[PDB]
């Protein structure tokens, strides 16, 4: 994705957002007591530790935009791809203003605390006034639907979360470019089944995790991936998305039916508010539009199919096993493929493909090693069919040295501790003994070991 063209608000006649210009994240008190480099995101152009221009920095990550019709060994990958995807039984009907606003069973409402996007934003009018979640209501929906329109522009909010030390003074600080409501609920009404199925079928058929509890599908992962091993992972996945790939994700949409698949050009070629200056790109996925998790892992099946074929000869695609969770893979082959291979040859897409998290180079996989929505898969000792998420400790003290607002430092912690006790009983003896170092920390209840083992074991 490139930025094809800049604009000022004014231009438009649009009132210019005022983006949150501080971060909220201070230092907890288990900032003394556990290690960590990561430092809160840069959000302001004078920021001290910032040696970088911030606007430059901000869209660095538009490297450039390679243009082609889709290649012919692309274009297997998408009718394989869709392929399997006829086998589900997805349905083609679209929702209803009631449900896509609502949910229904396999969806979920959408978010009351997001942002409802433009115009909502800068008419001081959130989210709530539309929304009321007990009446269930389309009344206001449905009149603001009607004034406003959809393929509206999308407000481009810079992200407040920890960095490490690089990505802080370089200005790298990535940014969520918000949706607005309208467009969320247009295409959430009509590829509201697309999710649907997605959501109630994480596995090697959609070739997709999204919306899994780890804690369960970690012990299934292997049942499914029976062959060698392949982990990736991408730098900058979103930004460098070439059109070409959502012309493809769009002809897998509509071989499966869904008339709207019209909408994934708009969500190509899009405009973008920040603060001032709206920004116009070619291409790129917008980081928090409504589908982003489910139409990258969908791109993701289509990219590593057709780096495969580009790659090798004599490949049978049906024993072509893939699971992503956005820019997130894991792939097996009954035959030993070449994972570095694979990362030159998608170079020339204009992808940045890479060894998966906590991996220093493109090594042989091995369950060992692997890495997935930045997780180790560790057997369990008595039952070793049972698999469990290994958060690494480090991820974990990284995140409890700092804070939003020290009320919920218990909601946080308790939360900390359902993935920290994967590590095993050591471990979590030593770290919520040392949390117990600090005096608000002994005031916290938290579960004890053997009570997390017994929850995990009863959810089987
Ligand atoms: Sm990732």
């Amino acid at each position: 994705g490139q930025v094809i063209a800049r604009h000022k608000v004014r231009e438009f006649n649009i009132n210019p957002v005022n983006t949150p210009t501080k971060s909220k994240l201070h230092p907890s008190v288990f900032y003394d007591v556990f290690p960590g480099d990561k430092e809160p995101a840069v959000l302001s152009d004078n920021d001290p530790r910032l040696e970088v221009k911030l606007t430059e920095s901000l869209f660095s990550k538009y490297k450039g935009n390679v243009n082609t019709e889709p290649t012919e060994n692309m274009l297997v990958a998408v009718d394989h791809y869709a392929g399997q995807l006829l086998s589900l039984d997805i349905p083609t009907s679209e929702l209803t203003l009631k449900e896509a606003l609502y949910g229904v069973d396999g969806l979920e409402p959408i978010d009351i605390t997001t942002s409802a996007g433009f115009p909502y934003v800068s008419l001081g009018i959130k989210k709530r006034d539309i929304l009321n979640k007990e009446t269930q209501d389309t009344e206001k929906m449905k009149f603001y639907l009607d004034k406003y329109g959809i393929d509206l522009p999308l407000v481009t909010y810079i992200k407040d979360e920890l960095r490490s030390v690089d990505k802080v003074r370089l200005g790298k600080s990535r940014l969520i470019e918000a949706s607005s409501l309208n467009d969320s609920v247009n295409m959430r009404m009509k590829l509201g089944n697309l999710y649907k199925a997605f959501h109630q079928n994480p596995g090697v058929l959609t070739g997709s995790a999204v919306g899994c509890d780890p804690d369960v599908f970690w012990s299934v992962i292997p049942c499914l991936m029976d062959g060698h091993l392949m982990a990736f992972d991408y730098s900058n996945f979103d930004a460098s998305l070439s059109p070409v790939w959502f012309v493809c994700l769009e002809k897998v949409l509509t071989k499966l039916g869904f008339a709207g698949s019209s909408l994934i050009q708009s969500i190509c070629n899009t405009h973008h508010i920040f603060r001032d200056e709206i920004y116009v790109v070619e291409g790129g996925m917008p980081s928090g539009c409504s589908g982003t998790s489910i139409f990258n892992s969908m791109i993701n099946n289509i990219i590593i199919r057709t780096l495969i074929l580009d790659a090798y000869k004599g490949i049978d695609l049906d024993k072509l096993k893939i699971l992503a969770y956005g820019d997130d893979l894991i792939v097996s082959y009954p035959y030993e493929l070449d994972p570095q291979v694979l990362a030159t040859l998608g170079k020339n897409y204009g992808l940045t493909i890479t060894p998966p998290d906590k991996s220093e180079t493109f090594t042989k996989m091995t369950w060992e090693n692997l890495t997935f929505l930045k997780r180790y898969f560790k057997p369990d000792q008595q039952f070793p069919f049972l698999v469990h998420p290994v958060m690494p400790m480090k991820d974990i003290h990284e995140s409890i040295r700092w804070t939003k607002d020290p009320k919920n430092t218990q909601d946080h912690v308790r939360s900390l501790c359902m993935l920290a006790w994967h590590s095993g009983e050591k471990e979590y003896n030593e770290f919520i003994q040392k949390i117990r170092t600090t005096d608000i920390g002994k005031c916290l209840i938290l579960p004890e070991y053997s009570v997390l083992r017994r929850r995990w074991l009863d959810l089987f």
